[PDB]
């Protein structure tokens, strides 16, 4: 949603995105609420974006991100930015991979809200 | 193991993990294994896996699973999860008891590794 996402990713998403929200149970209105800041810990849109990260080996099966394949799908421009957050952000601490992920979220969020996307 | 398992679950089944390893011949490295996505098909992890279970009831003569009471014993949010999960994955199906648990494993570690625990 926040403008810097290449469109590029809008598509390769696509499959991995009909796929999770499927198994998740979740809703694009979920989704559409991240960006507005309105994230709240619940499987189904938690889980999700475990779902979608893994997806893109971002995450491991126990919810810690890679970093490098982070930065490498993130474009230049956000570069700086995220390798700060990260820094800040990781290693991933949670009872469960989908608890993990919204702490990142929450982490993430305190002090770069656009950083962190759910499409 | 997971860090949403139950702390009492630890001393609940130290009895039957003793007889359960004895009976299978099952090493600690076997099981620590498994936490790290590393289940493989062999009858001393795979068999100690349907020892446990039936331990609790959680399986019959045949490693037909109780999925009410697997589900009524997880934790609220991995309820949440396992529902859909065990939807999928159950009834279990393979040519023998350890081959059916093996198979319930690999199939709830596909959508949801961090479910699936070994102790
Ligand atoms: C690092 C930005 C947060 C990623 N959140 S997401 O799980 O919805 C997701 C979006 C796009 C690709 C993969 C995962
Ligand atoms: C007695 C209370 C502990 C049971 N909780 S458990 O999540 O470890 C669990 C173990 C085995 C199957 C399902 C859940
Ligand atoms: C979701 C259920 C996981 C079952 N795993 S287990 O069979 O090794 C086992 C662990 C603890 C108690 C009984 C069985």
């Amino acid at each position: 949603a926040p403008d810097w996402v290449p469109p590029e990713v809008f598509d390769l998403v696509a499959e991995d995105k009909a796929r999770c929200m499927s198994e998740h149970g979740t809703t694009q209105a979920q989704i559409d609420d991240v960006a507005k800041g309105n994230l709240v810990n619940e499987p189904s849109i938690t889980c999700y974006m475990y779902c979608l990260l893994e997806a893109f080996s971002l995450v491991d099966d126990e919810a810690n991100v890679d970093e490098d394949i982070m930065l490498g799908l993130l474009p230049d421009q956000l570069q700086e930015r995220a390798q700060s957050v990260m820094g800040k952000c990781l290693p991933t601490s949670g009872s469960d991979n989908c608890n993990k992920i919204y702490n990142l979220a929450k982490c993430v969020q305190e002090s770069a809200p656009d950083v962190w996307f759910v499409i």
